[PDB]
RNA sequence: GGCAGAUCUGAGCCUGGGAGCUCUCUGCC
């Protein structure tokens, strides 16, 4: 999973 | 208990600014 963080951009294995 | 999805947004933190840490919501078994 991908995820965004208001200026972080993260993301979780899938 | 396990699995899946989610952040100019569901929120905060760390600097390296990610594929890290914590919390929350929804769905399924």
């Amino acid at each position: 999973a991908v995820r965004t963080r208001k200026g972080r951009r993260i993301r979780i294995x899938p």
